[PDB]
């Protein structure tokens, strides 16, 4: 009395941000966000579910993980057992290879194989997307939109074809190790869609930004895509500062990160940055000039961290 | 045919900011804001008008002044000239000790007693308005208001009796050494008026907090006015996210500086940070616990970081 399967999925970064929740139960989003998938970082993860078990078990890297690192995984779990009419405890083993986004996407390719759902790619989108928003982008490779819809039914996300454009891109993560000790993304938008007198223009500013990049993909325009995606992860971490109360998922080298890149621009290497919910630094480049900026870098940040990535594939299932 | 005049002028450190102008012209505010003029930082100035100059000089700390350097020295010559219909060039020599809105404000008290206007506080916090907006606030000692009004006749400053509250506080400034060049506050806050998505959430939120800075004001409530300070700096920084082009006053070392700041009130320490259109951070602390602030500070900025004010007073005018 075993079911079990195994899925990969490579992390996504967005470049015009989900921030917020309209709805916490289902998480449908309060505006559509636009993603590049990564070739760099994934995740690979096998599920068993087992008659014989006695409690769910999460194991990432090997290590055994608490009721508070599991917290996301349990609800994903729960919520796909109730949907299968499943009973039965789970054993989730996970390795990332170098992760939220990709983890619960795995997690949800794992579990369509195990309990034999046979969902296609939108359909695993919304699965994924009940466990984590970031995730339901990573069933896709390349660019990914997930539009917000108005229901169950109609948020999910699907790639976007750019004429292989992804395919002349990079992302060079800055790696900052100065930072405090961070609301979660889940807490966090939660905040500010709560409480911050600077989410309505956030909102109002989400769907022209989309068009752009849009727009810029369709004559693969690199400055243009550069400067809306730039303004949109601003403007998504100016809300911050006006919740209540305010906070910042910047640190020190954060701030060096971004001024920098100001620099660069300044010195003819065209390249853009955007953060998430943390403060590492991602820095969007072409390929062409990865190299350059890489050594720009280097004068002040170390080799080990300045990881560099390039476009990566939608989700991978595997039978056990 | 000499006429000439000094005054003296402390800076003053707005608590309830002032960012954006309704009127460029006569520079009245988009809204009221609230401030604590310093005993440490001060500005004296002498004007001498005379039928014998050949051009408007500006010396300061006895550095002579190029034409960008003058500009707002140059417009306030310009404008009190035109009012008093004084036809000389002049020579303004000013001295800071330890610097915007101190040196208009003491500028301002200068041409006043050169010229002979007569002005009584409210009418030279008038005038110094028209020069600067914070520096209309520093004709007035301890806890000041400007109060928008609607008119050059009617937004001008007044000292806010505090029951000697202002005389059981300190500002620790933390001196900043790593900022990029920042757009001056003059173009960034006309940036963020005709651009930014978050100003409307900043205006919306001004006249709760002057409220309830004067009700912490009435009953000493120090951690009230902290919390309501700290937000309101934060807010403001947040708007400049918003503009378009965004940009950002804070260097890394600003964000080193609030992140110890909350440390410190983690540890015990009431005190609370606010920034100007620059990287220092200056924190608003209990004279009783301003020595445990430097020492707990010092653990990460030198000792030439870490300068401390307390209270001061509002304009004084000297006949030469
Ligand atoms: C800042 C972001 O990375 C937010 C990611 O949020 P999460 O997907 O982590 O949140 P939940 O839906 O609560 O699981 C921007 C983005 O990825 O779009
Ligand atoms: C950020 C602030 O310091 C803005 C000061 O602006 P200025 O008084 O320098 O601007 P102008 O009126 O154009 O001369 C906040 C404050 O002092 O209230």
């Amino acid at each position: 009395a075993m079911l079990s399967g195994k899925a990969r999925a490579h992390t996504n970064i967005a470049l015009i941000k989900y921030w917020g929740k309209a709805n916490e139960e289902y998480i449908l989003p309060m505006n559509s966000s636009l993603s590049l998938t990564l070739d760099a970082f994934y995740t690979e993860t096998t599920v068993t579910f087992d008659a014989h078990y006695s409690e769910d078990v999460f194991i990432l890297n090997g290590i055994l993980q608490n009721e508070k690192q599991t917290k996301k995984v349990k609800e994903f779990l729960n919520l796909v057992r109730q949907q299968a009419d499943c009973t039965w405890f789970a054993k989730v083993e996970s390795q990332n290879f170098v992760s939220s986004a990709s983890g619960l996407a795995a997690l949800a390719g794992a579990c369509n194989v195990a309990l034999g759902l046979n969902l296609s790619a939108k359909d695993l989108s919304r699965l994924a997307r009940r466990g984590s928003g970031s995730a339901c982008r990573s069933i896709f490779g390349g660019f990914a939109q997930w539009n917000k819809g108005h229901s169950d039914e109609t948020s999910f996300a699907e790639n976007i074809p750019a004429n292989n454009w992804e395919n002349e891109l990079a992302m060079l993560f800055i790696l900052i190790n100065d930072g405090e000790k961070d609301v979660s993304s889940r807490d966090g938008m939660k905040r500010t869609v709560e409480t911050s007198s600077f989410y309505q223009g956030w909102l109002d500013n989400v769907e022209k930004d989309l068009s752009q990049v849009h727009e810029a993909i369709k004559t693969k325009d690199f400055p243009r895509l550069g400067e809306i995606i730039e303004a949109n992860g601003l403007r998504m971490h100016g809300t911050t500062l006006g919740a209540v109360p305010p906070f910042t998922y910047w640190s020190p080298g954060s701030l060096q990160a971004m001024a920098l890149v100001r620099q660069a621009r300044a010195k003819g290497i065209p390249c853009y940055f955007t953060m998430d919910a943390g403060p590492n630094v991602k820095v969007l480049v072409e390929k062409k000039n990865l190299e350059a900026l890489k050594t720009f870098l280097s004068e002040h940040f170390s080799k080990e961290q300045l990881v560099p990535a390039f476009a990566g594939p939608g989700i991978e299932l595997f039978e056990t």
